[PDB]
């Protein structure tokens, strides 16, 4: 089960989001494969300014599974680096911070 | 090697473009596989109208193997009816259809 997501990023933070992404926390990452999320990537576009997220889920209750990270207070920790560096889109869903997107094609 | 890229799509095509991924032309998907790309996803953003592409490639010369697909007959034919669903970027890079973007992040 894959996934796509995307958001804003401020131009002013671009490299410290970089320099953040080149060390994440051990822990923040083990709680991510405690989540069962797996081969998680972000990409970077220059101008718009843009984050996409891909990462492939192989758990059973994805919003339980996210709730979990999002209350585990090391993970809330790192978010107060990461959030700062980042613009939600103001088209996203209420309650959306990286606004998702729909798969339209996919070849193993 | 993993590989992320953007474009953007013309909303009046965006169910064209999505019922032609439903059923991508077997040898298309077969000259790709033949060129090391796997695992390949495509995501839709609205309305921001943004394709997001990721895929990893096994090979060992991409730029080659990215030509060899370019003159093959039939994927020539099929891009005949993608692109003009598509509308690239006005940021990209001379000779750019898709624009690549930079992995700031993984973890496996």
């Amino acid at each position: 089960q894959r996934m796509g997501m995307v958001i804003g990023i401020k131009p002013e933070h671009i490299d410290e989001y970089k320099r953040l992404h080149a060390a994440v926390w051990p822990a923040v990452l083990a709680r991510l494969a405690e989540a069962h999320v797996r081969n998680y990537s972000i990409f970077l576009r220059e101008p718009e300014n843009l984050l996409f997220g891909y990462w492939e889920y192989h758990g059973t209750d994805y919003a339980a599974d996210m709730e979990a990270i999002a209350q585990d207070p090391e993970t809330r920790r790192w978010w107060t680096f990461c959030g700062p560096c980042q613009e939600p889109l103001a088209s996203r869903q209420p309650g959306e911070h990286w606004a998702h997107m729909e798969e339209v094609f996919h070849v193993d």
